[PDB]
């Protein structure tokens, strides 16, 4: 309907992994905000699509939104020959503003969220960029300190350390100039309610603003979609969110 | 993930319409079907696009059915377009031939449909004597009280192109109430209208009108006007009542 | 792969239509020319790309291709209150502006195309926006005049008076190609292929002769050929040579 | 119209993957016939119906046409976790015959193609699991003893790692067809068409007399042509003449 967001599910040819892959857009309705909006394992671009009322939120609200894919690959160039954290932080912004050029380019505009393996891309791709302006991880998967074997090593090597490994948000937030707004929530019966308490105080120690909340709930997209609605009223796009008698 | 539907996405050739056409399925992980009926100004991707029943359908033994009526009120048009052959007799035809495995048992056959598909679900529901239960959420379910212009819906043209000339709604041919002539009332006809709602007026009319005939209707009334938060909350309830062991989301 | 064009299926709302609508957008791998490239009876926004190597085809070519649905509508303002017309010739463009600022707004790099009906609604856009530099159709449907769709059961009585009303005469009519004209400048190069064992043919050559009368730029082409996908690929290949856009076909051994 | 296929483009979750994945599949509109039609490298279950007429060769033909997706990982299971062979080998038939018990289960109903990658993949699968009667391969990847993919530009030694390990030797290592043959019941007709300038014709030729000489059913041909899609298409036709399924043109 009306003020409701146009849907642009694309097809596109990327280079870095030399493969046609894809990613959906939402087109609000020029300098027009961003917002990156990145699946969990298992999922691909149509997960928020397939499993949230995230086009309904969008309605009336001049916010683009792009959902990428990373197939698995956790937001990561992988030891296998895929640099997934090229094509989606390089490359997809590039082909992206070729489209688009009324996109913003510009980092107070520009935002990111995830969940799970999202939540952990989220805030690499905050912390190592240094082009968005709020990042919000949904029950992320912010350390491994505390699949299959063959399966992981594709992704991170052999590690001994996490936090001490380059792989680590810690280790990766020596990549950031500090001036990105960090959100999470997190699920108090999730199994990563742990892993995140040890990010947080990580993140706050290194001296970066992190605003953490934690409340009922467990490992399910019913919580993550409540918590992006919450993520979106702290976003200069100024947000409403529906009647709800 | 592991037990959420399937989702596929159909491109067939209707010889009913002459025409290329679509619609979705949600085939689940003698299984039992859903007829999910979108609203004026949608299609058969709505459901998809406006509500979580994706997730909603997750470990629910289910097949969900989304036509397409395209603005023609599931009805044989003035102009040529016969959408209510399409749908109540081509599309069933269509998917039973793709998904031998979906049900033909009445008792296992159901159909929904928010406010022109509420109008449609009734319809089909009435005309067909092949559904078991059939939902209306906030449905256009009588146009005696209520006039289209009063919330700037359509044009004289438009509506003339699906009704031709109207004199008196419940009497003529497209009233629910004329339909109903054809049923065997061994339908549970379920509804819901917010009661800020344009539609609420229509809806009392339709159900009390429909209950005089002898019609087992379950009408239920809350706080709440015609938007898709509604109508996704109001498909949850009218899951719980099908013999389809539903169980809801948690939600702490 | 490197190269080819990236698909864009895009879901839009029709104020026009008051209707979730829908469009697709090929877009080239900077004032890019556009090619509008419309479908016949009983297609949709689909039908290019399902029955056609169009993707294939645009291979390294600088040129949007936008594929829209007028379902059944004939690219009409319609008796029975949808305006596919204006949703087509006046919303989608705005729309796409809105989207793809880089899409040229030039006429000399705008062209439009269409097969069957496609054709009538390619030469019926053509005459009454001014818009497009160069138009083609592909065994359009150019006149009602000296063609039925009785001929071969085509729709129906209902069907047809939902598009047009009751028509008298067709060529004096005002959904007449000769009558719409009125309405160009005639600064538009109008191309025409139908083949000879084409039902529309006669109305082809009648309409070509019409417009030619009129004082329009007309290429007109004619083969041996039926009312078929094969022909309207191969016309379109054809056409997409004749276009400012330096269009090399695939090669061939 | 009338007699083309129904197309659906299928979003199913792959257990063995752990992945929301995808299949399309063309639905003829009772025991019906069945192509698997395999994409090549950068390509994915859409790749068929972007890039040929298949849809449009297909009109009246009493065939359902499954077009799978490996995603880069050659119809293998990688050294990297994802497990592409059993997921289109084991996984997908599985889940295609519970939408669709109208498909047969039958081998002499039961057919594959591919063109590159997918020519290997194609080649690999009926090999292995002896369920199909005809298998096609197009331009194939059929052999890397006298082809480096780095000659084309093609991937990285991370990358061929990723798929295959390190191989000293191709035609010995388990990779390679002529080691799959072993697995193979030898009932299975396999059929080849590479262009002359196609870079990978050494490789069908090795590949095809190695395959002949193991005492393989191989219907091999080759003109002039490339490494390109008009030809995979060309030849797909003349494939599905072949087939026990009166295909017309
Ligand atoms: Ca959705
Ligand atoms: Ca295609």
């Amino acid at each position: 309907g009306a003020m409701d967001p146009a849907v642009m599910k694309i097809e596109y040819y990327s280079q870095v992994l030399d493969m046609e892959w894809g990613v959906n857009v939402l087109y609000p309705d020029e300098d027009i905000p961003v917002l990156y909006l990145l699946h969990g394992m298992s999922g691909n671009h149509n997960s928020w699509l397939k499993r949230t009322n995230v086009e309904r939120l969008l309605r009336g609200t001049n916010l683009i939104v792009v959902m990428p894919n990373t197939s698995n690959g956790w937001y990561t160039d992988t030891q296998y020959g895929f640099d997934y954290y090229t094509a989606l932080a390089e490359e997809l912004p590039q082909v992206l503003k070729r489209f688009f050029p009324n996109m913003t380019s510009k980092r107070e505009k520009t935002f990111i969220a995830g969940l799970s393996m999202g939540g952990y891309g989220c805030f690499k791709l905050a912390l190592t960029t240094n082009r968005f302006s709020h990042a919000a991880s949904f029950s992320g998967a912010l350390s491994f300190q505390n699949g299959s074997p063959a399966y992981w090593r594709g992704v991170f090597g052999e590690i001994r350390d996490w936090t001490t490994s380059p792989y680590s948000l810690e280790s990766l937030a020596k990549k950031s100039d500090k001036k990105t707004k960090l959100w999470a929530w997190c699920g108090e019966q999730d199994f990563l309610y742990e892993a995140n308490n040890l990010a947080v105080k990580n993140l706050k120690k290194l001296g970066f603003d992190v605003t953490y909340s934690h409340s009922a709930g467990t490992h399910e997209w019913y919580y993550w979609e409540k918590q992006l609605e919450v993520f979106l009223t702290t976003l200069p796009i100024d947000f409403k969110l529906e009647e709800r008698l």
